[PDB]
């Protein structure tokens, strides 16, 4: 029983891999996970990168010499820390590049069958990363991913931001079950790298349920990939969003209200009356399964829109303007 071992840079339990090195799917195997782990820990620790400076991934001797060189380097770094040199971070967030590796790693050891996840740590990572950069979140924010799958988007945001809490709600059995493993693996691997994450919870359930009505209402930042949602589900969501607090934000792949929404007495009930909607900057060179560049939509709860409309009704000048417009429009 041959093995390959990688020591943790912060003294956690070693990562152990059986030889021959397992294959996860067509584009991921343990060999490259080992190589990627080594070189990301080198990015973590400059002295390590400085010492390390990796040939045949199908030779045991070649791979073992790679792991040995890494582990011996780690030992020297730990001795270096016992001296006058200050130890590593231990409370920092992972860089975007490292976080991508970690999530991929977590996915590799959680989802043993990527084939029964038949939908439509994927390469939405960069999309979500762009949103994390643009949508500012603080420690008073509550984050929710509506329909969170195996939970990778929640994990990514939780690793990146300092929201008070992050939630993922998932309805189906299989992804919710995998999410339990994703959760356990994530906490383990983040510790292995010595990286911090904000609080998060991956739950089972339906976000249309009566329980989630109040929960949505109290959420300050919602991510929902709703592009392929039918009109009934989207309508139900609009009803939920209507109870959100001022300044509450919804980021989605399909708008919940029109961008050029003009309020009148025919659309007084519509969600557009209480939110600003903008199309966010797309990420250069993206493209989705439809072959089009990905666009995102930011909704911000703002009830001054409605307030100002009601004020305008009290103004006789504005009133004539509105009423003359309506009659002209009906043509
Ligand atoms: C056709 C259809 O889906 N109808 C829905 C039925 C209504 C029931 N409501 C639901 N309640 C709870 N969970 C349900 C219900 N609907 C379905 N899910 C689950 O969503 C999961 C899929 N998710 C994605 C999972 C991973 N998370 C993400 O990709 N998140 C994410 C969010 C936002 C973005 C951007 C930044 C682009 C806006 C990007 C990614 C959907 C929403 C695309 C599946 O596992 C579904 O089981």
């Amino acid at each position: 029983k041959l093995e390959l071992r990688l020591k943790s840079p912060v003294g956690a339990e070693p990562a152990v891999y059986p030889w021959p090195l397992p294959v996860y799917d067509k584009h991921h195997d343990a060999a490259h996970e080992i190589i990627e782990t080594i070189r990301w820990v080198c990015e973590e620790i400059p002295d390590l990168k400085l010492a390390m400076e990796d040939y045949d991934t199908k030779s045991f001797e070649s791979m073992q010499r790679l792991c040995d060189k890494y582990n011996r380097a780690i030992d020297s770094i730990h001795q270096l820390w016992k001296g006058t040199t200050q130890p590593m971070k231990l409370n920092t967030r992972p860089s975007t590049g490292l976080l991508r590796h970690i999530l991929q790693q977590v996915y590799n050891h959680s989802v043993t069958d990527p084939e029964k996840l038949n939908n439509y740590g994927e390469t939405s990572f960069d999309l979500v990363a762009q949103m994390i950069d643009e949508i500012k979140m603080t420690d008073d924010d509550l984050f929710v991913d509506l329909g969170s799958g195996v939970g990778q988007v929640v994990l990514q945001v939780a690793a990146a931001t300092n929201c008070k809490h992050h939630y993922g709600v998932e309805k189906a059995d299989i992804p919710a079950k995998y999410a339990e493993t994703m959760d356990r693996e994530f906490r383990k691997w983040m510790k292995w790298y010595g990286k911090k994450h904000a609080e998060y919870t991956l739950e089972r359930g339906d976000f249309l349920s009566e329980e989630w009505r109040e929960r949505i209402a109290n959420t300050s930042v919602i991510f929902v990939n709703n592009f392929a949602f039918g009109p009934e589900v989207d309508h139900q969501l609009k009803e939920r969003f209507a109870n959100m607090k001022e300044g509450g934000r919804i980021v989605s792949s399909k708008p919940f209200a029109p961008l050029n929404f003009r309020i009148n007495s025919r659309n007084l009930s519509d969600i557009g009356t209480i939110m600003r909607v903008v199309e966010l900057s797309p990420l250069k060179g993206s493209v989705s399964w439809t072959g089009k560049p990905v666009s995102y939509y930011l909704h911000t709860i703002d009830r001054t829109i409605l307030e100002n409309y009601f004020s305008s009704l009290k103004n006789p000048k504005l009133r004539e303007e509105q009423e003359a417009a309506r009659r002209r429009q009906q043509r």
